[PDB]
C-alpha cells in the first residue's frame, strides 16, 4: 500500500537541516558499524527506525533532507520541530567536526592523509538499550551478519511500526520482552547462537540487578570509568563492548573500543607495540586505549571512527 519515499517522488513531505557535507556523510556514518538499522533502500536514500518511528534521510552539499513515517494510519506530513531536534541530537551536529579533524591532524600525520577522502564521519548518539544488545551481537561477527540478527530480534520481540514496500519495520524491544523464559530459545532459532544467552542474561540483569533502563541513563551522566566498570558486570559485555556503548550511547567521547581492528591500525599505521606489557591482552588493550587518548585527546573515540570508516570502505 505505502512505499519508500524519495526527494523527487514526494518533496512535499520532506524537511531540511543546514548541514555541510564536511560535517556529515550519511553513506560513511550509517554503514560504519555504529547503527545496524539503516539500509540504502534507494540510491542516496537511507531508511531506518529511530525511537519507535521510521525515517528516510538524503543530503545535498549544504543540506540534510529527512522525512518521517508515523505509521498509526495518521495524516502524512513533514517532520515537526521536536522530531528535527531528535535528528540534530542523533547526529550531535552542535559539535564542530571540522575543528576536531584539524585538532587531531595537528599531532597525527596519518590522520591528515585519511582526513582528505573520508570527511563527515561523526559518532551517532544512540539509545543505550539498542546499542548494548546490538554490540552483544557484534562479538566475532561482521556488519552484515550483525544487521541480520538485530533485524530478526526486532521483528520477533519489538512492536511493529509500519510496512514500506517489502520491508516491515519494528521498534527495538524493551528489556522485559528479552528477559522472558522463552527468550534464549527463540533467539537461538533466529541464529544468534551463544549470543542468545548473553542477550536474555543482560536483559534480566539490568531489570533485577540494576533496576531497568534508568540505570543506562545514570551511566550517561556518570563519569566514563564508572560507566565502563558498571557495563562490564553484565553477561557478554567486556572492555570492547563496554567502550562501544560508552562512546556511542553514554556520551563518553574519550572511549576507544580496542579489539583486533584498532590493534591492526595501531601496529601497521602508527608502529605501536605494547611498551609496559610483555606479550593482545586485557592489560595491553587498555595501554592501546590510553595511547590513542594521550595522542588524540578527550574526543579520541570520534577520531577512531574516521580511521574505522576508512578501513571498512
Ligand atoms: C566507526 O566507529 C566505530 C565503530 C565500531 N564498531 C566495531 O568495532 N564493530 C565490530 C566489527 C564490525 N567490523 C567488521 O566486521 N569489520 C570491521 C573493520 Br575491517 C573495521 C572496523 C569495524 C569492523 C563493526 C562493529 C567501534 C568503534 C568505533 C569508533
Ligand atoms: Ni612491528
Amino acid at each position: 500500500h505505502m512505499r519508500h519515499r524519495t526527494l523527487s517522488s514526494s518533496p512535499a513531505l520532506w524537511a531540511s537541516i543546514p548541514c555541510p557535507r564536511s560535517e556529515l556523510r550519511l553513506d560513511l556514518v550509517l554503514a560504519s558499524g555504529q547503527s545496524f538499522r539503516w539500509k540504502e533502500q534507494s540510491p542516496a536514500h537511507w531508511s531506518g527506525v529511530l525511537a519507535d518511528q521510521v525515517w528516510t534521510l538524503t543530503q545535498t552539499e549544504d543540506q540534510l533532507y529527512c522525512t518521517v513515517y508515523r505509521g498509526d494510519d495518521s495524516q502524512v506530513s513533514r517532520p515537526t520541530l521536536e522530531e528535527l531536534e531528535t535528528l540534530h541530537k542523533y547526529f550531535q551536529l552542535d559539535v564542530s567536526l571540522a575543528q576536531l579533524y584539524s585538532h587531531w591532524a595537528s599531532v597525527d600525520s596519518h590522520f591528515q592523509r585519511v582526513a582528505q577522502k573520508f570527511q563527515g564521519v561523526r559518532l551517532l548518539r544512540q539509545d543505550p538499550t539498542e546499542c548494548l544488545f546490538s554490540f552483544i551481537c557484534s562479538s566475532n561477527n561482521n556488519i552484515a551478519r550483525i544487521t541480520g540478527m538485530v533485524e530478526r530480534l526486532c521483528q520477533a520481540f519489538g512492536p511493529r511500526l509500519i510496512q514500506l514496500d517489502d520491508v516491515t519495520y519494528h521498534g527495538f524491544p524493551n528489556l522485559h520482552a528479552l528477559a522472558g523464559p522463552e527468550a534464549e530459545t527463540h533467539l537461538r532459532k533466529l541464529g544468534l547462537g551463544y549470543r542468545a544467552r548473553y542477550v536474555r542474561a543482560s536483559a534480566k540483569a539490568i531489570l533485577e540487578e540494576q533496576g531497568g533502563p534508568a540505570w543506562l541513563q545514570q551511566l550517561r551522566v556518570a563519569p566514563y570509568e564508572e560507566a565502563h566498570k558498571a557495563l562490564c558486570t553484565l553477561p557478554g559485555v567486556g572492555a570492547k563492548v563496554a567502550d562501544c556503548i560508552c562512546l556511542m550511547a553514554l556520551d563518553k567521547p574519550q572511549a576507544v573500543p580496542v579489539d583486533v581492528h584498532v590493534w591492526q591500525i595501531a601496529h601497521r599505521d602508527y608502529g605501536w607495540h605494547p611498551k609496559t606489557s610483555q606479550a593482545p591482552s586485557p592489560l595491553a588493550n587498555k595501554e592501546l586505549g590510553n595511547f590513542f587518548r594521550n595522542l588524540w585527546g578527550p574526543y579520541a573515540g570520534w577520531a577512531q571512527a574516521v580511521l574505522f570508516s576508512a578501513d571498512l570502505r
